[PDB]
């Protein structure tokens, strides 16, 4: 009755989505947004993936914990994720938390409300990552292994493993050693090029988690963080187990590598968006069997019109969302979000244009990210002069330019934000 | 303006959505005409419904008799967002005047003071609240929206002649020899199939019509002449309530009766300055919004780019290079490499094989065009394989292609 | 989990309910009011939701306006992009003869093109005119484990009532050996002569197998195109049909109790099933938060109890009073009052079912009756005390249960204008 | 009609409701239960819907979870593509609006309607909008005569229908010139020209912050403020009656307003289909009345019994029972307000009291008969109204879990 254990498991589970992430490494992109509220994929926000994974996994009871610049995130939840009939034991609960002087503390603050859920299993999720996963499969593995805490894990390049918690496991996926964000990451025994990293995705026995949080709240030596404090304590007790991500990762092509993006840097964010514009994207957004939902506005179809000279337009490996109006121009390796306006004689290459961007005539944009509702003045060139770009806007080490409404205003260009 | 707001609140809109739309040929064989796709992501009935919402009339009765499911499903998915305790609803009333008479018990329980009769198979923007005001101020029992139409096309409408101040003196339904307006012999004053009724008066009229005698049970053929003869019918000029961004332009209203007119009306939205404004936030048209992916443009098999000239590309589409000119592509349309698409309307889920050329045509839903097919260049070959109109517009359907040998599985 | 996800529920909601007399004159039986605030179809639909089956096709035929409107109001909250929906599937009355009506299977066959596009692996066939709680996910598991092509939910019923159902006989392996539809002399169970093993009209099908079966049945000129009369015997003869004991999946708080299932076939049974909820210990538990029954919820005011005209109290004994009701004193005993029921002063209401919006005039006495929706009872009327007078004015069942409708009251000269 | 379409309603729902004592412990005042199945904020929200204003911004600041949850479950049915929404805007009263000025500007509204979310009343805001435009005012303030002995709690004004003088919460309230027994009071309901309000808030933010204490006097001095008599827009079935408006400030007033709905002719009409009040509607079972342990019937006199309730015989008089309230056998309940999920043990007597949500009253407890004993165990107001809370009962040794 693995199908019975399957169904009965999400029904006794509650998902807690940590959506307080500041996303500091994203620079001005998160100055007035929480990282889970960051735009992605032309019409989505990052938090939509964790929420959609819960729905598709059979977990219809969700608690979204927020802490940093929460308005746009709350509004998004209100407009796209408030379709539930709570009498049927399904809901998306907004659980605000206050900054106190870690991730476990935000859950501890809302512990009274979470206890009233009367859940047997608690699924802890990071709401600022992009991935597809069937949490019901992880729940089964958690129960079959008899674990008190199950941590989703995945091999990552060792040069990037210092940003994660790194672990070493048993013959029966039991965690033996755990270190949080090591400067010198231990490598996997079968492969020195990779480290076994924690994905920030946990399954907990509910009663055990409550006791653990109560003890952690009373501990004066703790930073009240899941990775830095709780997971090592559970590992030392021998009650923590690991869950290989390929067991539950949802992907159309089974021969491909498991998709998971933390979207930590501006370059990684720019890279992840343009992946969807490529011929064969690593992330499949056309899968009807694991759909990602979001707030769907009644935008008009993407409109392509002749330029002022009556000439046509060209498009190469690009995404154009609804409500856009493009006058001829050249759009290459770019992702245009909703209601983006591109005027005549423009050249847009390897660019990410967030919703409501207005691009003036005769502009050239290369290897850049244009923030929401930016009004680009006629003739502006971006991505061709490294020194001039760094003066006017933010320019990353890799050469990716970020443009913001405040930046354009300081330059004297009028803008309606 | 106080009269304005309190007027739609005491009003109920009845939308006749049983239209067969036979003049659209195979396009309406498996759909009712109000369920016909339009504008890349809409159905025709969305305009009448949106006009009601934007006019303050939130109580609607949609009468459906023909090709019900796809229309009913559309209402379910996109027009079932109401809280009926707040006196707002869209009521599915399975069953022109007879269709209203059949549901007279349910309609009476609405307890409406005014009844707005609408045709659900026309494309237009109108503020019904303005027509309601004109109906009350004129003291009329029945008010008929009217508009001048070319006299050579007036035989398809109910033609009227008005008194000094917009009364109804003479009315004839679909005359073979249409009377010309006295102020202009070039155009006849035509009825738009849009009526405002005093509710109690309409109920009595329908009761009488049911009991006698040899009537066609039709609004235009039977009811309107009877009201005109009684002297209780008045006319409402459409420009008084027509909603349009440019006030200097002509009033927009399309009955979408023939394949050519349907093909023409869709491509208007792809032009630089469309006659129909679908970007007006002050009079929005709502519909069922799926979570389609952004329109995707990819290089063709040869790594070459694609070209687009005055075209609409809906969500979920994937276009590999190719040339798209003066065309409207509906949802989930797949266009493969080396294609040339010109002045074409491609309904949802159309799959266009490689190296195809489509010109001046309408491709029906989910058609699988085989590799290399050419349409719109050989008149005799087009007429053999598919339907070809007198004006040269080609309609392609999955059954036509199946009889042609290439399967659509 | 993966089992309900690959399933689609088809709810047959075209039931005439002729044995309910005027109660189904202007509505289909699945649209019949029940429990003070519900309609009968709400149970099958809620069972689907609670079982994890969020893809539903409601097949409607007879008097469907109020049923469709109910679906529109209370069961149109789905995000279809997430593979969840309640689909309205109208079906037309077709006849295989001069007086030969096509049956339940034909209604599904008519919508076979739409149902195929669901791309379901399993099809759950449900009757939308019965009142019960069942976890279909458990039945799906039993269907797969038994390797069956068709699984039929079954339950022992009193043999004197078994002529209304299909009656079966099974293996120790649980395969159906014999099946007879609506026998006038129902075969008794081997372990018990007082009971017959009855079919509950609830089936689980392998989707591809069902499609083939319906295609063949559509081309068969000797078939009445009915699940019970035609398909089930054919599957039984082929040896591909198995039985599912209802207690395996029946949802009930008290495990020591008997499985609850009511077909609500007659006026007396309908009256009886409603009053059960008013008793001290109802057989049907409507207070279970773990298997809730949802319906169209209107923002009714709380039930209002006011003094009568003489300023006296009101008295209530084992009764249900729904929202929007206003009761002026009076005595209400063993009764169920639906939404917006108005009971005026000096009334005595005993063992009565009052459907929504009923207006009871002053000094009325109602006993052992069912009052249809929006009836306006005139001042001083007495019902349920004079058998012959009751039968003259209204409908009176063999057991003495009276049914009152607005049309009956109008023929008597009592205005119903509201 | 075109006036509400260019309008956006901002509902101030941060009220702490201090004068309600433990009733607002762990609750915002707009989230306080009322009418058996409603919360106080439902009236302002329903008024907006029925007035044609379908764009609403709810500003919340104090103990906001239960209020936010209520908005999520009962007021999240909007299709925002059609320019209709209820937005949660976490944040003096003017500062809360100023903090969210960026989001509010993006609404692109022409008129802003400012509402207090902790009052109970029925009003057609569209009529006030018309009066605002016809008078050519920049700010319109809804006003109503109140008894002068209670006028110190309101902003008091005088008018020529243009503002003249204003004073926020005066200890010595000026009486109306035509009648010394009353004072013309502000109802905390304003209509603003949107662009003008934004400029005013910008200036106020830079001035080294309550609508009544700061902004309204400044607008009055400028001569740009006008008054709107409440009877012009108040919605009421009986036109001969007095305009209904309750601030529900004290425990006694809260207890009084609830019991009004239980009377034979309530001052507040909740049966008007033309101006309905919506709320979160759970699929509760019908109110259940069963025989008591002795097989005896139950008695009810002028009382409201909400869904999910189960009453075992007992006598319920002049009381309002909220959802899922259990009353066991042999109980006597008189002039009492029982909030949701209250469990009343057998043989209890409750009189002139308010029982907070989910209280578990132990068998035999008597409340409302001994003043000194009531004041020792619970809170007792000056008028003799008793408030019972789960914490109070647990301090006395009576277990509440459940
Ligand atoms: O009786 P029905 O078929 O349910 O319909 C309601 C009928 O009763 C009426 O109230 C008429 O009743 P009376 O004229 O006898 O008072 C109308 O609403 C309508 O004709």
């Amino acid at each position: 009755d693995h199908l019975m254990l399957a169904r009965q498991l999400p029904l006794k589970s509650v998902a807690l989505i940590l959506a307080g992430g500041r996303g500091t490494r994203l620079k001005d992109l998160t100055n007035k947004r929480a990282k889970p509220a960051v735009h992605f994929g032309g019409k989505f926000r990052i938090i939509d993936f964790a929420l959609s994974n819960c729905i598709n996994s059979g977990i219809r009871r969700m608690g979204v914990i927020t802490q940093y610049q929460s308005h746009t995130l709350v509004q998004h939840i209100q407009r796209g994720w408030s379709f539930f009939n709570e009498e049927m034991n399904e809901f998306v609960d907004l659980l605000p938390a206050q900054q106190r002087m870690g991730t476990a503390d935000a859950v501890t603050q809302n512990l009274d409300i979470i206890r009233r859920y009367k859940a047997e299993y608690v699924v802890i999720l990071a709401g600022d990552h992009i991935y597809k996963q069937d949490y019901s499969r992880m729940l089964i593995d958690h129960v079959e292994k008899g674990a008190r805490c199950t941590v989703a894990c995945m091999p990552v390049p060792i040069e990037e493993a210092s940003a994660f918690g790194v672990m070493a496991v048993d013959e029966n996926d039991k965690i033996i050693e755990f270190v949080e964000k090591p400067a010198n990451p231990p490598s996997m025994p079968n492969d020195p090029s990779k480290s076994l990293a924690s994905m920030g995705i946990y399954v907990f026995d509910a009663d055990y988690l409550y006791e653990l949080l109560e003890e952690d709240d009373r501990d004066e030596n703790s930073s009240h963080d899941f990775g830095k404090d709780l997971i090592p304590k559970i590992t030392e007790a021998g009650l923590a187990y690991a869950h290989p991500f390929p067991l539950s990762c949802v992907q159309s092509d089974p021969d491909a590598e498991p998709y998971w993006r933390d979207v930590g840097t501006l370059e990684a964010y720019w890279k992840a968006n343009l992946d969807l514009a490529s011929v064969v994207p690593e992330l499949d957004m056309y899968d009807r069997n694991w759909p990602i939902r979001t707030y769907n506005e009644s935008l008009p179809p993407a409109k392509f019109v002749q330029d002022r000279s009556g000439s046509h337009g060209m498009t190469l490996n690009s995404l154009v969302s609804g409500g856009c109006v493009i006058s001829g121009s050249v759009v290459v390796q770019s992702v245009l979000f909703s209601r983006v306006r591109v005027n005549s004689f423009c050249n847009i290459d390897s660019a990410v244009l967030l919703p409501e961007v207005w691009v003036g005539r005769s502009c050239r944009l290369r290897r850049c990210v244009i923030d929401r509702a930016c009004v680009i003045p006629e003739g502006m060139v971006i991505g061709e002069n490294a020194e001039e770009d760094a003066r006017r806007f933010y320019r990353s080490e890799e050469g990716i330019v970020l443009v913001t409404r405040e930046m354009l205003r300081k330059l004297g260009h009028k803008q309606e934000r």
